[PDB]
């Protein structure tokens, strides 16, 4: 299942339902930064559990909207807390009591602090 | 069923609220936005499935305000015909079976679900 679905978008991206209303970018620092704090104030990420398919709609969302392409949204493998590549974006996956049930969590830090890129130089 | 549940937790208000006010699905709405979707955009000749259908379901309910509990269709096996009416995309088998939205504008004027199947009214 977790490979049919990327054959499914590629497909879908030329285009499916509407192509998205405005220019098509890639994501930025500062377009992650603004969209994690308009999601924070308007908008509910904060709590929900998460999975494959929710953070898929998230992206469609933003790729619909903003137009950003949704090859943006990545975290640092497990175990434990799951830290965004992409820096500007201000959500990190937090376990809540080896795969485990992780969660959307806010954190303002992520705005200065680049955590994925200094706990793994590995992908940079 | 394990999609529902993450579903309806969602409802309020994952990832955002829908910016139109929410409203319930009419013929003339099914309509316009078959037409649409026809002209300006890809839901031609692709293969069904339920994810594709979901993502298409909230991009309506995102853009129009359209509660996502109208795009059923009838059982199979066969033609699988839409049950609002004004909803111009059957799905067609190709050749659990592989199902293809195909547009009829001919739906727009024979609400063939109901000929079929009276049960469902
Ligand atoms: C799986 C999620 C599908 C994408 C849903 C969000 C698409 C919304 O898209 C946006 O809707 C706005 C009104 O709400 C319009 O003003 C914008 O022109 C349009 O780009």
């Amino acid at each position: 299942a977790d490979c049919a679905w990327l054959e499914a978008q590629e497909e879908e991206e030329v285009g499916f339902p509407v192509r998205p209303q405005v220019p098509l970018r890639p994501m930025t620092y500062k377009a992650a930064l603004d969209i994690s704090h308009f999601l924070k104030e308007k908008g509910g990420l904060e709590g929900l559990i998460w999975s494959q398919r929710r953070q898929e709609i998230l992206d469609l969302w933003i790729y619909h909207t903003q137009g950003y392409f949704p090859d943006w949204q990545n975290y640092t493998p497990g175990p434990g807390i799951r830290y965004p590549l992409t820096f500007g974006w201000c959500f990190k996956l937090v376990p809540v009591e080896e795969k485990e049930v992780l969660v959307w969590r806010f954190d303002s830090k992520l705005a200065f602090h680049h955590m994925a890129r200094e706990l793994h130089p590995e992908y940079y």
